[PDB]
C-alpha cells in the first residue's frame, strides 16, 4: 500500500487516514482493548514522534479499540521498576512520550471510548475530547502500587481539575464518569458508544477544511503554555516516582 | 468642559466620569454598536494608555452600545494583512493593546451589552465581569478567514474555561451564551439589558469607596500573574497569525 | 508524655497524632473558635515550620474549633500596622506562613468547621478540603480595612475559582457557602458538623496505608507548581499591602 | 519631522534619511539634570519612539561630559508619601517597559559619567562608550532607599548575580575600561570619536531589511523583558516603602 | 553496531568499548556543507544518539579545517514560501530539543571555523576549540533574516545579555583564544592536539557510573532547556517571517 | 544575647551594636568537617539568624586554613538507602531557602579551601577570599553521586552555562585569583586581613537604614531565589538516585 511505513510499524496501534490528511490512531492489543505493557511505553514515543514528522497529518483522532480506552496493565513487562537502572528506561520514555504527543503540530481529538484508567495524562495533551457515555477517568495504578502519579497526572489532572479538586482527585484516586467530566469541562461532548467515532471524524472534517498553516499554527498557539506547565514538572514527577518505586524493596 | 482632552480623542469611545473618578468607556461606530476597524486597532491601544495615566480614574467600566458588545467588523479597513509589512503594523498594535489595557491601574468592569464575536480578549483582562441576558461570546472571525487566533485569545480563553475547554471552544468556534458563562465562572452576574450599567455603576460606588491606592494596589496584586500569561504567549500568537495570513496568498 | 516539645507549645494550636503518624492540629482560642491575633501571624510559621521538620507526622489534618474556623481578629494585637517597622514583621510572617506551611511534605486534608473569613490562604495549601454545611468563605477583613488582600488570597483565590471569578470574588467580598465552594471544586466534599472529623480521619487513615515515601513525594509532585505560583507573587502583594496600610495615616 | 520630535523640554531628536534617529538628553543644552519632569516625560517620549515606524534605529545619548549625573531631588516630589511615591512608582514600570518596546535595535552612546538611570542603558542592544565613562547607581544608597527602579535586575544581569550584588551594594564605580572588561561596554572610544562611530554602527544596521532590525530585536529582548517584568514592581514598591521610612 | 550509525551521509559515528561515542559531521569526509538534508535529519540524529543507552559520553566534532562554515542555501529550499518554511521552522525547533535531550555529558571539539549554526556547540557541557577556531553568526544578517535559530537565545546567555547582543547584531567574529576568555570555549588546543584531548576527558567522564553520567546532565540541562524553549519557536517564526519578506 | 547563639556545636556566633553578625562555622575551633549533624542543623541555624531582626549584616565564615574541604561521609547516614537520603533530601531544600531567605546582606569571608558546599557562598551578596582560597565541587563525582546540592544551579549561573558545566562535570579547581576574574570572588586578602575587611564593609552597610539593608537585600534575590526553587529539588532527588545505585 501508498500509506507511511510508520503506520504499521507498531503492533498495538492501527492507523488509517483519509484523503483529507485526517488520521485515526486507535490503540489495541490483538484487535482488543490495549493491555499497556512495557512495549507500549518504549515504543508509543516513536509512534507520536512519527505521526508528529508526517506533514500529511492534518488532523489526529487518538483513541482505543473495545469498551475501554485503557484500564489494563501487564505490570511485569514494564520491568524491575524498582532497579534504578530498570526505571531510567522508564523514566525517560515517560519524558519523551509526553514531549513526542505535545509536539504533534496539528489538532488532536480524544475519542475516549470507555474507561481510562492509566495513561490518562495522553488525553489531557489533546484539544478536544470526546468520550462515550461509559467512560470513566481514574489514577488508578499509582496508589494501587505505592508510587507516585508522577507521570504527567501530576501535572495534567491539576490543571484540568484547579489545583483543588486535581490533588483530591490523585490522592484519593476518584473516579469521574463521563457526565462528571463534562462538567468538569475536561470532556466537552458525550456520545453514545455508536456515534463517539462519527462525531470525532465529524469535527475533524470540519477542522480539515482549515489551511494546513492555520491547523498547525492554532495547535502551537494553544499548546505552549500547556508544553511549559509539562516540562516544568515531568522529569522531577517521574524521578520522584523511580525513588518510590525502589523503595517498594524496603 | 474642564475634563481631559483625551475624552473626545477618540472617534469610537464615548467617556463619562464622575466625582468618584469611576469612568465609563463605551465604544460605538456613530452611536451604534462598534465596528472594530483599522482605525481602532490603531487607536484603542493609545486610549487605554491615555486612561491608564490619568490617576484620576479610580474605577473603569468598559462597554459598548446598543444591543452587541462588538460583532462586525470591517476586514478591508485593517490593511493588507497578507503583506508582512502591514501586518507588522497590526502585529506591533495588538501587543499594546492588551499590555496597555492590563496597565490600567484600577479595577475594570466590563458591561458586556450583546454579542462579543470578536475582541472579547479585552474582557477577559478585566476584573469585574457583567453580561446583558442577550449576551453571546464567540471566537468567530480566525476561522472563519483561517488564520490563527493568536491575539490573546488563546491565552485568555484557556485561561478562563481551562486549557481543556479552552481549545475546544476555539477549534470549534463554540458560541456561549451569557447563563453558559456564567456557570463556566466568566461572567459574574448575568442582568436585564436595562439593568446591566445600572449594576456596574452600582459594583463601581462601592468599590470607589475604597482609598485610592488600595484600589490601585489590589488591581496591581491581582494582575501581576495575568499580565505574565500574556507577556509569555501574545507576540508568538500574532506572529503565527501574521504568517497565516500572508498564506492566504499561497 | 512521650509526645513532641513542639505539641505544646502553641497556645492556639492544639496537637494530636495516632500510631499511624496523622496528626490532627486544631486552632483555638482557650477552646474556643480562634481569635487571629500578632501572636499567631509570629507562631504559625513556627509551628507549621515545626510540623514540616517532624518525618513522624505522615499525614496531617488542619482544623479550627467551634462552630468558625477562622472569623475573628484581634486587629490592635497585628501591631501598628501603619508603621513600615511594624508591617516588616508582618511582611517576613506572612511570606514564611506559605512557605512554611507548603513546605509540610505530606498530604494535608482541611476540615474547615465554619465561617473561614479570614487567612483561607491556609486552606488552599491543602490537598482535600472538606467542609461542614454550615461553612461559608470570604475575604472579609482587606476591604473592609482598606488594604491590599495580597497575603496569598490574591494568588490562591485565583488559582482555586480561575482568573476571573477570583477576582470578582477578591475584589467584591462575594461569600461563598460550602455547596457553592463545592460546585466551584475548592471544596471536596460537604459534611454535617457532626460527620466533618471523623470523615477527614478516615481519609487519613485511607492515605495512612501508603508507604510514607509515597506519601511525601507525591505530595512534592502536586506542590511544585503551587509553590512556584506563591513564591511568584507573595513578597510583592505583602509589600503593596503594607504601603496601603501606611496610607491609611493620609 | 514628527511633532514628538519637539515635545520634550529635555530631548533632542535628529533622524536621517535612513531611519537612524538619534535621541539626546539634555537640560538646556548641557548634561541632564534628572527631575520629576524627566520621570514623568520620558516614558512617554520612549512610547512616541517606539510607535514610529520610521525610526529604523535608535541612538541614545547624553550631552557634554556626562551622559547622566544628576539629579534636582525635590523636583521629584515628596517621595515619603505613598500617594506621591506612586506617581513616580507607575513611571519607574512604564519607562522600562516603553523604552524596551522600542521595536529596532538601539545603540547607547554613553558619553560620559553614568551615576543614575544606567538601567536605560542596559536595555539597549549595542553599548558605546566614550574613555572618560563611569558608571556607578549613586543615588539610592546615598537616599537610604532601595535600588529597586531595575538596576536591582539589569546589573546583576550585565554583572552576573555576584559582582552584580556586589556593585550595588557597596555603590562600586566603573570605568570604562572596567565595564569594556565585564562586557557591558562592547567599544570604548575617545569623546570626540564616541558620536561618529554610534552613527557608523546605525549605518551598518540600517541597510539591514527594516522587518528583520524590529524581529531581531524582538527576538533578542523576549528574556530580557520578562526579566524586568518579574522584577521592575516588586522593587520599585520595595523602594517607595524605604522612601516612606525616611521620615521615621 | 547501531543501525543509525550508517544511516547518516553527513554523519559518522565511531564508539569505544567504554561507550564513548565521537559523532563527526561531514560532507563526504571534507568539512560540512550545510544543506536542507542535514537540517532534516540532524533532528532524526540526534534523536537516535539519546535514545541508544549504550551511549555514555558523545563528542560531536566536524571534519578538516572548519566545523561549520558553508552552506547550501538553494538545498534548504524556497524559504520565501511559509509553506516551504514551516519544514525548516519545525525542524529547527525538533534539532535542540533532540540535541538537549542527549542524556549524557556532551563535549564540543570544535576542529576550526564554526560561522552558522553554533547553538549546537551551545547545548554542550564541555567546549574544546583548536587554535584555529572562529565563531560567528555568519548566515542571518547576511540574508538579510532573524537570528532566530537559537543563537539568539544562547549567544546572550553564553556572552549575556550585552555583548550577546552586540555579537549578533554587528555579526562579530570571535576568535578561539576570545572565547576562552569569555568562557564560551574552555581549552584551546593544537589542531593537532584536539581530539587526543576530547578523547581523554571522555575518558575520565565514562569512568562514573552511568546513571550519574545520565544524571549530572539532566540537572545541568534543566534551566537551558528551558530557556531553549522559551524563544526557540517565537525566534524560527519570526525568522520566517522575514524570509517571505524576502520577496518584498 | 538570643538563645540561638549557643545552640549549635558547630557556629560561633559574635554580633556587635550595629546589629553585624559574623557566624562562623568550625568543628571544635578548627575548620569544619561537616556531618549528618550539620547538614540537619544548619538549616535551623539559618533560619534562627533570619528571625532574628536584630541582625542587620551577616558575615558568614570558617575556621583555620579552609572554609570547608573535609566531610564525615558515614555520619551522613546510609545515603544508599531512599529512607535515609530522605531526610537529606529535605535539609537539603531547607538549607538554600533558609539561607537565602536571611533578609539582609551576607558578606561570605572565605578563609580557605572551599571543596564542598560552596553553594553556600553563592547565596551571599558580597564575596571575599583570602589568598590561599581555592574552590572545587569536590565529593560529587568523587563518589559518583550527582551533584545536585544547589551547585547545579549556582556555579552555572556564577560562570555561565558553559564554564559553568566545565567547572562541574571536570571537577575543575579555582584559584583565589580565578575566581575574582570570574566574578565570583570581588576581593582577595591576605589571610590576615580578610577578616577585618569583612568588618569594614559590614560596617559601612550598617550605616543604612534597617528596611533599606532589608528591602535590597529582597530585591536583590528574588531571581536568585526563583533560580534555586526551580532546580533543588529536582537535583536532590536526582543525586539520591545516584546515591542508592552505589549498591548495584
Ligand atoms: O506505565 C508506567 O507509567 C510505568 C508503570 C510501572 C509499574 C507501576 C505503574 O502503574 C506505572
Ligand atoms: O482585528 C484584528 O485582530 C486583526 C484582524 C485582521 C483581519 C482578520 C481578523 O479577523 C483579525
Ligand atoms: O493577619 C494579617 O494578615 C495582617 C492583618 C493586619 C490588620 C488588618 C488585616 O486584616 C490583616
Ligand atoms: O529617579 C528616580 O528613580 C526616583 C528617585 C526617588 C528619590 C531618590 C532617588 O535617587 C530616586
Ligand atoms: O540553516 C538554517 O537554520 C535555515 C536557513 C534559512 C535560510 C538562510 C539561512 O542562513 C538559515
Ligand atoms: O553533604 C551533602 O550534601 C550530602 C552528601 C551525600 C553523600 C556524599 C556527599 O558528598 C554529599
Ligand atoms: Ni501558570
Ligand atoms: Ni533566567
Amino acid at each position: 500500500l501508498n500509506q507511511p511505513e510508520y503506520f504499521t510499524k507498531y503492533e498495538n496501534l492501527h492507523f488509517h487516514r483519509d484523503e483529507n490528511g485526517i488520521l485515526e490512531v486507535r490503540m489495541h492489543t490483538n484487535g482488543s482493548s490495549l493491555v499497556f505493557t512495557g512495549k507500549t511505553h518504549r515504543e508509543f514515543p516513536d509512534a507520536f514522534y512519527d505521526i508528529s514528522r508526517d506533514r500529511d497529518n492534518r488532523v489526529v483522532i487518538l483513541t482505543g479499540s473495545g469498551d475501554a480506552w485503557m484500564a489494563e496493565i501487564d505490570f511485569p513487562s514494564l520491568g524491575d521498576v524498582t532497579n534504578p537502572r530498570e526505571w531510567d528506561k522508564t523514566y525517560w520514555e515517560g519524558k519523551k512520550v509526553l514531549q513526542n504527543l505535545l509536539d504533534i503540530e496539528v489538532p488532536v481529538i480524544s475519542a475516549v471510548n470507555g474507561a481510562a484508567l492509566l495513561h490518562s495524562e495522553y488525553i489531557l495533551t489533546t484539544d478536544i475530547i470526546l468520550a462515550s457515555e461509559n467512560t470513566v477517568f481514574q489514577d488508578m495504578p499509582h496508589l494501587n502500587a505505592g508510587i507516585v502519579p508522577g507521570d504527567g497526572v501530576h501535572i495534567l489532572w491539576p490543571l484540568a481539575l484547579g489545583l483543588y479538586r486535581g490533588r483530591y482527585f490523585l490522592f484519593t484516586q476518584e473516579k469521574l464518569t463521563a457526565q462528571q467530566a463534562y462538567e468538569l469541562n475536561v470532556v466537552h461532548e458525550v456520545l453514545p458508544q455508536s456515534k463517539l467515532m462519527e462525531r470525532a471524524w465529524e469535527i475533524a472534517r470540519t477542522l480539515a477544511k482549515q489551511p494546513t498553516l492555520n491547523l498547525r499554527y492554532t495547535r502551537v498557539a494553544l499548546t505552549q503554555r500547556l508544553k511549559r506547565l509539562v516540562n516544568e514538572g515531568i522529569g522531577y514527577g517521574l524521578a520522584l516516582e523511580g525513588i518510590t518505586a525502589t523503595d517498594l524493596r524496603n
